[PDB]
């Protein structure tokens, strides 16, 4: 399973080592990723859901409930380029644009 | 250089492709690290920097510092085993232990 994070973020299931290919890829890489594949979005941030669904034209949603990736499983992770304090939640699409952000895809096994 | 952080992120420096391993350690296998090993402190949580710096006996100071991770660097990941809401921040050590927490090491190459 493909699954759309908001932080770059490896929730691994326990029990198990892991190889983890990470690369940066682009907004349209992106988009054809959730555009061919099937995918499960656990996006915990409704700015960050609205700003990716408009970029990427498909409806990413925001989805708050906890997953555990394993074998197989990818990751799309939007990471923002600067680090807030916990606890600050950035409130526009706007905002998260200008601090700039990255998408990371990791690929586990 | 290894660095200390609070969930199982991985800031990676753009412009390379990554490998990285992954597997849970136990707080002892952190002991051995965090007492063997030049680190880095990321923590950017009071409490789960207060948890460590007792349960693991050094000190683990937060220090809300940006980082970027490269080749040959490794993370000792505190990951929290229940996903919060976005904002919520935990205010003791009694509830991250609760909560229940796992500890995680990412070799990046």
């Amino acid at each position: 399973m493909l699954y759309i994070l908001n932080s770059a973020i490896l929730p691994l299931k326990p029990g198990e080592e892991y190889t983890v290919k990470a690369k940066e890829i682009t907004i349209q890489e992106a988009k054809e990723l959730v555009t061919k594949e099937q995918f499960t979005s656990a996006i915990g941030h409704q700015a960050t859901a609205e700003l990716l669904s408009s970029i990427l034209g498909v409806n990413v949603p925001m989805n708050r409930v906890q997953i555990k990736v394993t074998h197989g499983d990818r990751i799309l992770a939007f990471m923002l380029k600067q680090r807030l304090p916990e606890g600050v939640v950035v409130k526009t699409t706007e905002e998260l644009e200008k601090i700039g952000y990255e998408l990371w895809l990791f690929e586990i096994q």
